[PDB]
């Protein structure tokens, strides 16, 4: 099983950012699925979640309003929409899968992580 993050690079602040998560090995349509991230010299971060229920999601508090994410089962690929980038954005961005199917938003150690894609954010 892994998780490839795609979608990362360089972009002028205000810009966006589409971020894909591609699943291999596992169809993770019953899983909520997450994305995280981890500035350069900070710890690993929340920053939004979607449910395996259709249209649950949830949001770190400094990314509310700008980053949407969202699913596509077929593709087997869970999607961050970055909108009105900041410099404070920069950092590697994870994705990850729940360590079981049809969970609750309870906190869990996530199953899965992926490798990580670079965002940066210029001035
Ligand atoms: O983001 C995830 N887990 C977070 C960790 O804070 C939490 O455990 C969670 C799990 C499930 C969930 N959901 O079902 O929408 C939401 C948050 C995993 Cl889905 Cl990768």
């Amino acid at each position: 099983v892994q998780l490839v993050e795609s979608g990362g690079g360089l972009v002028q602040a205000g810009g966006s950012l589409r971020l894909s998560c591609a699943a291999s090995g596992r169809s993770f349509s019953t899983y909520a699925m997450g994305w995280f991230r981890q500035a350069p010299g900070k710890e690993r971060e929340f920053v939004a979640a979607i449910s395996w229920s259709h249209g649950i999601t949830y949001y770190a508090d400094s990314v509310k309003g700008r980053f949407t994410i969202s699913r596509d089962n077929a593709k087997n690929t869970v999607y961050l929409q970055m909108n009105s980038l900041k410099p404070e954005d920069t950092a590697v961005y994870y994705c990850a899968a729940d360590s079981i199917p049809y969970g609750d938003s309870r906190y869990r150690n996530p199953g899965y992580w992926g490798q990580g894609t670079q965002v940066t954010v210029s001035s």
